[PDB]
């Protein structure tokens, strides 16, 4: 979890149209979410616990969470899901599943920048983050 730490800006989205269409998401969050830009800032709250933040115009969003620990997850949709976060070869390993969908969600990091892939079926969205600090 040490390489994902800090503050990151979300500098462009591809695909997430598509995931939240497949997903479900209504009309009007959806217009939304293909908006915004925002956020997500990483911090380590010791003993093994995280907390992931995201702050954008539509809401601030967080979770804390241990690694390999299944725990309860609000989207920014409003689904209820179970999830599941490792980290695995470099990769962070994030599961949301809602009981209809399983999404998988991949980061992983390269210097200054953070890959967020999200995939639902087929579907697959990449989110491209600048680290701030
Ligand atoms: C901040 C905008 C929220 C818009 C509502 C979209 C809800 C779809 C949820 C998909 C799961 C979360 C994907 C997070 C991907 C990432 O870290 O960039």
């Amino acid at each position: 979890m040490e390489a994902f730490l800090g503050t990151w800006k979300m500098e462009k989205s591809e695909g997430f149209d598509k995931i939240m269409e497949r997903l479900g998401v209504d009309f009007v969050t959806r217009k939304m979410g293909n908006l915004v830009k925002p956020n997500l800032i990483v911090t380590d709250l010791g003993g093994g616990k995280y907390k992931m933040r995201s702050e954008s115009t539509f809401k601030t969003t967080e979770c804390s969470f241990k690694l390999g620990e299944k725990f309860k997850e609000v989207t920014p949709d409003s689904r209820e899901v179970a999830s599941l976060i490792t980290v695995e070869n470099g990769v962070m390993k994030h599961e949301q599943d809602d009981k209809t969908k399983v999404t998988y969600i991949e980061r992983v990091v390269e210097g200054n920048e953070l890959k967020a892939t999200v995939k639902v079926d087929e579907v697959v969205c990449v989110r491209t983050y600048s680290k701030v600090a």
